[PDB]
């Protein structure tokens, strides 16, 4: 008799009928505290010494520490009855032998609740799922695995796995067996690649991987050997220690994703020329309504104010483009406004680390998107929708926009080609939505 497991978001968790819509993000917008739930069935009459759940997250979500809840049939468990600790990527949580008693010995199946949360933040790409992963370590002897740890490739794309051997004491011995992984995606837990170590090996380097997604070698179970995923120390450096444990595999449940939406657009002219220096905020209504902003309480005084600092040093750049002749304004030149509002861009989305709906468009804190030497500015971090720009200045020898332009934000709005116009000429992609101006 099995213990059985699953994950999802608060409500949702079921051992028995896992969803089934699970491998499909859910989307949230930046900010969005997102409540986890794991719920696990242990067995009548077990013996175990050991039950661990271990949880890891991907970059993009961030675990709330001090949100982690746990009962036993809806009862809450003592202090003494486990030992949490928690870490910036996720938590473990022991039971203890006072919780071990608790579930061991039963006349009845026993339900472990844990809840927490945690917190989608600037570092989620529009588009690109974050995720959780969450382990059920267990035996009747003494278990030392846990779950995988994410890691990027290294700048050129290089992941290495190292293996390591110990018996059930940690004294190191040679390879057990033949270890066998896979190489998931950890981001949309998608499968890239099967790799295995002969037990001659300790290492196997997997290359030309994408530098920006996070990957996990889950190592596929091994007869006898319980999986230590070392904590991440550097990119493209992942290590597994295989402790002869003698316990029956882990429980792994699939768990639910979190992504967030996005939208590009290119400031032109009639003659589709690009735009540099049009301000812009969103609303979300056709007039009226309320402004896009950041939350106060969310952001720290030196991110406000780097917004403010890289926002003069664009403003600067624009006035120097626009001083310039039609001929003067060289790909160079371009080049330069082009910096300055990346930087700003940068600041503006490591600012917004969660939204508010403000009537002041003047607030210091509400979002103000402007166009570089080509045209381009966009904004991430949103729930789908229908959105309003509004112009709050026009590019020098323009007359100010008199009408919001309705924009819609949906799961591919941000990628999809058909839009109207190449987000940045030459990628082959009508990725963006034209904003027109009048001289």
């Amino acid at each position: 008799a099995k213990p059985k497991i699953d994950k999802d978001f608060k409500g949702k968790a079921n051992p028995d009928t896992p969803r089934v819509d699970k491998d499909t993000p859910v989307n949230h917008q930046v900010g969005d505290v997102v409540e986890y739930e794991i719920v696990t069935k242990i067995p009548a009459l077990a013996n175990y010494a050991t039950a661990n759940w271990s949880d890891r997250m991907t970059e993009g979500l961030a675990f709330n520490k001090g949100t982690v809840k746990v009962t036993v049939d809806d009862v809450a468990l003592e202090a003494g009855d486990y030992a949490l600790t928690e870490v910036a990527t996720g938590f473990d949580l022991k039971l203890t032998d006072a919780g071990l008693a608790k579930v061991n010995d039963q006349n009845a199946e026993k339900t472990v609740k844990i809840t927490y949360s945690a917190t989608l933040n600037d570092k989620a790409i529009v588009e690109v799922p974050e995720s959780n992963d969450v382990t059920f370590n267990y035996g009747n002897n003494p278990d030392h695995g846990n779950t995988p740890k994410p890691n990027k490739p290294n700048e050129n794309g290089d992941l290495t796995l190292t293996k390591t051997w110990v018996d059930a004491t940690g004294a190191p011995i040679p390879a057990g067996a033949e270890a066998t992984f896979d190489l998931v995606n950890a981001q949309a837990g998608k499968v890239v690649q099967t790799v295995t170590l002969t037990t001659d090996k300790n290492t196997v380097t997997v290359n030309g991987l994408d530098k920006n997604t996070e990957y996990k070698f889950v190592e596929r179970s091994i007869k006898g050997y319980s999986a230590d995923y070392q904590e991440i120390t550097t990119a493209g450096e992942i290590a597994v220690k295989n402790w002869k444990d003698e316990n029956p595999k882990p429980l792994d449940p699939t768990e639910p994703k979190v992504v967030t939406y996005g939208k590009k657009f290119v400031k032109v002219n009639d003659k589709d020329n690009r735009l540099a220096g049009a301000e812009f905020v969103i609303a979300n209504a056709d007039n009226a309504g309320q402004y896009l902003a950041r939350k106060a309480d969310k952001v720290s005084q030196e991110e406000k104010q780097l917004v403010v600092t890289t926002k003069d040093a664009l403003d600067r750049a624009v006035a120097a483009y626009n001083a310039l002749t039609a001929q003067q304004q060289t790909q160079q030149e371009k080049e330069k406004v082009d910096k300055a509002q990346a930087a700003y861009n940068a600041a503006v989305i490591a600012a917004n680390n969660a939204f508010e709906w403000v009537a002041d468009k003047d607030n210091e804190n509400v979002v103000k998107l402007v166009s570089d030497a080509q045209g381009r500015f966009e904004i991430t971090g949103l729930l789908a929708g229908t959105y309003y720009l509004e112009e709050t200045k026009q590019p020098a020898g323009y007359a100010l926009l008199t009408s919001r332009q309705k924009f819609e934000v949906t799961a591919t709005s941000y990628s999809a080609t058909g839009q109207g116009i190449e987000y940045t000429a030459g990628s082959g992609k009508d990725d963006a939505t034209k904003v027109v101006n009048k001289k």
